[PDB]
């Protein structure tokens, strides 16, 4: 269970392994994949990444039919494991993670990359609980040479996906990632996801559009972050709040401490 000068010690999730260098004791994460055109694209995207709130790419090695993608280790594990079911987490902790998630998303959008699967399992934490956006297997280019390209592929994870993905032939990338961030903020503040999917047949989604916020999970959330969620989880992507306006929101700028 080794690759060149690295040993593969334990499974970090699915695969991704903890790679410990036998000589230096440096520890990184390595993604192992057994597709050739998909991995070439993913590597080009990974090589662009340079920000404190995004997992850094160290390089790749090919052994026969096996590809090894080496990346920055996030020793604090996932944000998912910090969310208490039915409770969430303390609001100051949720706001700090949300600021870091916005910093990472602004960075990605600034280089014309959309993640397309933002959710707590893909948001990792370093040793000082700094958030890192991970897994670029679904990531794509939405802006190149300053020209935006609409997306059409369905992907992501249904409870986090924006309604336009299900209803429109083509859609803008940025508002879809903004929406998934709103669902992550809901999960952090309530420890519960609001709907299986934001579709016409989902009653919990209809309830939200009718502003039935006396229901769960909304009733667990303070009015200030709920006011931000009312601006993010807006059905029409053209009326939905953009990141520059999230940065002007009252709760986003509210001082909080445990
Ligand atoms: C302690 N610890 C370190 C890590 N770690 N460090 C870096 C790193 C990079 C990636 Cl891509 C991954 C992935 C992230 C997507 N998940 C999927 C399963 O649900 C979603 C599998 C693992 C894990 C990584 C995780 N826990």
């Amino acid at each position: 269970p080794f690759v060149e000068d690295w040993d593969l010690v334990q499974t970090l999730g699915e695969e991704v392994q903890l790679a410990v260098n036998r000589v230096t004791e440096e520890a990184v994460a390595v993604k192992i994949v057994d597709c050739p055109e998909n991995i070439k694209k993913e590597i080009c995207i990974l090589k662009m990444l340079n920000h404190e709130n995004v997992i850094k790419f160290y390089g790749h090695r090919r052994e026969g039919n096996i590809q090894y993608l080496f990346m920055e280790l996030a020793s604090g594990g996932s944000l998912f494991d910090r969310i208490e079911p039915d409770i969430g987490m303390p609001e100051p902790d949720a706001q700090r993670f949300f600021h870091q998630l916005m910093a990472g998303v602004v960075y990605l959008h600034g280089i014309g990359i959309t993640h397309r699967d933002i959710k707590p399992h893909n948001l990792l934490l370093d040793e000082r609980d700094n958030l890192k956006i991970a897994d670029y297997s679904l990531a794509t280019v939405f802006r190149y040479n300053n020209r935006e390209r609409l997306l059409n592929k369905m992907c992501g994870t249904l409870p986090y996906v924006a309604p336009e993905l299900l209803k429109r032939r083509e859609f803008h990338a940025e508002p879809v990632d903004v929406w998934s961030c709103g669902i992550v903020l809901t999960a952090m503040l309530a420890g519960e996801l609001p709907w299986d999917q934001p579709s016409d047949s989902c009653q919990e989604y209809s309830d939200w559009k009718e502003k039935k916020t006396y229901l769960n999970p909304w009733k667990k959330i303070d009015s200030a972050p709920l006011a931000l969620l009312h601006k993010i989880l807006v059905e029409n992507p053209s009326a939905r709040i953009t990141i520059p306006d999230i940065k002007k929101d009252r709760w986003y700028n509210k001082p909080l401490k445990k």
